[PDB]
């Protein structure tokens, strides 16, 4: 599991 770029 990975966090994505939090816009
Ligand atoms: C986050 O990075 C990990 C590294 O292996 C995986 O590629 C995972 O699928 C990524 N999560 C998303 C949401 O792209
Ligand atoms: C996803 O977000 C989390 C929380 O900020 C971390 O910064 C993590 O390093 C991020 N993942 C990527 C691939 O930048
Ligand atoms: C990163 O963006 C992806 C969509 O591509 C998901 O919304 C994921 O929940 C996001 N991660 C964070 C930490 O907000």
């Amino acid at each position: 599991p990975t966090t994505t770029p939090l816009k």
